């Protein structure tokens, strides 16, 4: 039956228990997708240049100057946590699971219907023309994750969704010499062009086979099989100070009380232990040797320039800097019945951060009540500039550094990302908990075919005459996870996530049918570093 | 039966040889361990705060703020070189081996003697109470190597020892703003308690199954087989200046003596070679391309702050920064007949020859006008931020993808053997405090306690601490740590540096007339190795 | 420094063949295990990602 | 054919070693001058009874 | 013996094509190497000091 569904709608989450505390989580997900025909049928090499805003001295960071190929195609990108889990299942997962494996993944298209408009507006069906669908199985096309722009499919199962109009960067070359407000003149700020060796113009038609779906047929993907390393849903709290055996106290407290601190019995120069300071006899918690370094200082709010203009240096961890800030819309968790983006900043429990105002370096001689000339504090002007202290230019990354992978972010966080095809590869990606080891799942590209009129000819310089057309189709996906149930090793309870009196009204809809999804922490429970 | 013995004392370091130049070194060791009852039977959270010492300006490095759970269990930790190998054994190992694998490790406790005292003092054997022993095979409890605090088992087989009383870190939050002496006001120096997301309170009782030993039974730790990588008992002398083919000397010396140097016969700017310097014609030994970077500079005596307070950054290899300094007591090397609380100390000046000499660095402009002018070079004498003492090398990091490093050498007798790999998703490449890094799991800690010998009168309702008969234990520990080791070969005409007794060090290795003894520190990586 | 002295000699460290006018020396086939060297280059700076 | 020794005693034994004094006896001079110097052969002690 | 040659000069580069888009590049090379006797037969230890 053409009017009867080619497949079944599903969003029900299936949990299944395996031996030894393993569990399989099949996040079934399905969304209705609305797709208008393209504004133009041609690929466009568009160049953006906001010289008006950048040219003022001190707006260096506002450089949006770039080039991109605007395509006639659109992308269906389900790579975000909110697409697959509602707050209940995410709450249960983060409260009951310790580890999380990304296992498998599939998609299909079903119940495609194609409509056209006539002229008041009269809407008509057209069973003869085709929707154009293609899946880049070989990962030939550039990987353009939509989670970064918050253009993934909508998290609400019941509303419609739209796919992102797809585009990819095209090589440009640019210089922007930095300047401050009050610089003596206009700095060098020009757009060079593009280089011939780096030109890359991809097209969907030449690269991937395009299926011409019509009503009564489907496109379905063979399920992709991941092999990523496990993410961990438990944070580690121990900095270098809390590593190893503590010192023994010769004076334990004689009575209960906040002010009744314990005391070490031995003088600081006469203690016993190991310190990585050849010329200093004082053994202290700051000076005692530790096995390695947890976290690292990096130059914060540092911008570095290359051929394609300046960009911010990413930092793997944070204490306000470092922590990620999202800005999302109505499809992705803003309060629906409101008429600017809604924002939050993930102050995660991961720790491994740094407190720049507490750092210092002192001279190798180590005259212990250190004089001014023998210590460089975060209050000192580097280069005469009072706002920039030494920690702005300071890097402590070394062979001894140990770091934790980034948290998952529900609902706006990306799930997976593509490993860079460079020879030497980064240790982690700061925008996804999983990184595809060799290949990610293919990107699904969609397009409404050209519905021409009788007036079309190719010689006309004007755009081809096309009948007003759109299409409506339902997307489905099945993401399989695998996870380990936690265990209560610790006597005291952990900070489980739960509904409380303040946050209760965020889960239920408003009287006028509006809804929101608030941001939810991921690594709740603590974990040993050692 | 009480009257039947339950084991045999052993400290023999057997050397069993194998084909292909491998030797199975088998360090048996055993000690008498003396344990008194705990001071209090209850877990007690304690917070230390030396605000009196720290509040004085410029005393930031003396921060000893921490929170911990003082625990009624004692740790028996055999993770230290001196517990296993004697000075002659270490001489044989360092002089004749080349590599040294960690193979296996097991323990046991036997001949448990339990005693009670009554008032003069009268001692009576207790045949009813038992010693409590627990083995954390899964490593559920926090890892706490006693080597870093110098509280492992004592190194002399013929002296009884005591086990350290166990404790572990709670969580705490603290900030300390730094300030120099003569600052304008008191800096922010406050304690924020403990956050609730990071709380952990472990117990031996609910974590590990406890075994009860009366005077007539044993406990045997099963064999734990390591997975560790080879630790290398040879050192590299080649810095970046001594990698690759030297320049061809056109004019060699024609007479003997130090004052007759050879000379390269070609002018500097007309030499032939590769330089990673794209705007200069000078090929010199400083500027010539090398494969990679041996060693790296780091900000020396840099303290970073985190949630739990300020700490020093560790440097992988030193030249004095980087070189570890060990402080320890009479059990662990100091002369047993010396009077005073002062520990004996040494600094382990390694032979690894990878570290930097920070007084010899400089940075100069991209233009590279050769007799460099003052404005175009930053020397180690120039201030940073107006500070005359703190030059640029104190900030300067040159860790990069081209860096090459050696693992830390063994430090006999006080050094660590093994240390647990961190729980992070990204590993540290090396550990500064042990030559081996047990990866998947790492040998179970053994916790011991004297069981509560309650008095005839006892009431749980009382707020006062429970009264117990005074009781202590003496038990014999034995362990056996197996190594595989490769014997060296003579690759060069010249002999290598070897450990030897001599007239200077002759009296450290034999006992004094009043029975005193010491164990002097001991270089490990003696023979040179070809880095390239 | 004495602990770093290393004096290598070809006579004491490898076998040395004598070749007269009429004989050969054939080194056997050595087999590598090196990673692939790539004859392509990556234009994408950070700004071009995503 | 030779047997390897064993560490019978607590103390270390005398061993031959390059030090700062005899360093240049074991490497050539700057005009090709080599030499070979005498080495002791029976370093380690042995129990006679 | 003296008068019988013991090899063949070869400097061809041979491109053998396997299935699945791989090419085995057999780079041969041959050179006539001239060699004078050493300047002095002793191992020397020379310090350059400018």
């Amino acid at each position: 039956g053409v009017g009867i569904s080619t497949g079944t709608f599903n969003n029900q989450t299936e949990f299944k228990f395996l031996e030894n505390g393993w569990v399989e989580i099949t996040a079934n997900s399905s969304r209705l997708v609305h797709l208008n025909m393209p504004e133009s049928e041609n690929y466009r090499r568009v160049v953006v240049n906001n010289m008006d805003k950048t040219a003022v001295n001190g707006n260096m960071a506002l450089d949006d100057i770039h080039a991109q190929i605007v395509t006639p195609w659109s992308l269906v990108d389900a790579n975000a946590w909110g697409v697959w889990f509602n707050p209940g299942d995410w709450q249960l997962i983060v409260n009951t699971m310790s580890e999380l494996h990304l296992v498998s993944f599939e998609q299909e298209i079903f119940n495609v219907v194609l409509k056209t408009v006539s002229e008041t507006k009269v809407y008509n069906n057209d069973l003869t023309a085709s929707l154009m669908v293609a899946l880049d199985s070989n990962n030939t096309m550039p990987f353009t994750p939509a989670a970064m722009r918050s253009e993934t499919l909508g998290f609400y199962p019941w509303k419609p969704t739209i796919p992102t109009p797809w585009r990819y960067y095209f090589q440009w070359d640019r210089t922007l010499i930095p300047s401050h407000t009050g610089t003596s003149g206009t700095p060098t700020n020009i757009y060079h062009g593009t280089d011939p060796d780096d030109v890359q113009f991809y097209t969907i038609e030449n690269s991937v086979p395009v299926h011409l779906l019509r009503t009564g047929d489907e496109f379905a993907t063979g399920t992709f099989f991941f092999d990523c390393k496990p993410c961990r849903l438990t944070h580690t709290w121990q900095t270098n100070r809390a590593l190893g055996l503590p010192p023994f106290l010769n004076s334990l407290p004689q009575s209960e009380g906040a002010t009744n601190f314990g005391d070490i019995g031995v003088q600081q120069d006469k203690r016993r232990g190991v310190t990585q300071m050849g010329n200093t006899n004082y053994i202290t918690e700051a000076t005692i040797m530790r096995p390695a370094e947890v976290g690292y200082s990096a130059p914060y709010y540092s911008f570095e320039a290359s051929t394609q203009g300046p960009f911010k240096t990413p930092i793997a961890a944070g204490r306000a800097d470092g922590n990620p800030r999202y800005a999302f819309g109505r499809q992705h968790g803003q309060k629906t019945t409101t008429t600017t983006p809604e924002r939050f900043t993930y102050i995660a429990h991961q720790d491994t951060g740094r407190y720049p105002e507490g750092d210092w370096i002192q001279n190798i001689n180590f005259n212990l009540p250190v004089t001014n000339d023998n210590v460089l504090l975060p209050t000192d002007p580097i280069g005469g500039k009072t706002g920039i202290n030494y920690t702005n230019i300071f890097n402590t990354y070394g062979p001894l550094t140990a770091l934790n992978n980034v948290p998952p972010v529900y609902p706006n966080g990306q799930i997976w990302d593509k490993e860079f095809d460079t020879d030497l590869k980064p240790r982690l990606h700061v925008n996804a908990p999983f990184v595809c080891q060799n290949n990610c799942p293919g990107q699904l590209f969609v397009k409404v075919a050209p519905n021409l009129t009788n007036e079309y000819d190719p010689d006309a310089s004007a755009n081809m005459s096309r009948i007003v057309t759109y299409s409506d189709f339902w997307w489905k996906g099945k993401l399989v996870f695998k996870a380990k149930l936690r265990a209560s090793h610790t006597w005291n309870p952990i900070q489980q996530m739960s509904i409380n009196v303040d946050n209760q009204f965020n889960y239920v809809p408003s009287n006028i049918g509006g809804m929101k999804i608030v941001y939810e922490k991921s690594q709740l429970a603590p974990r040993k570093l050692y």
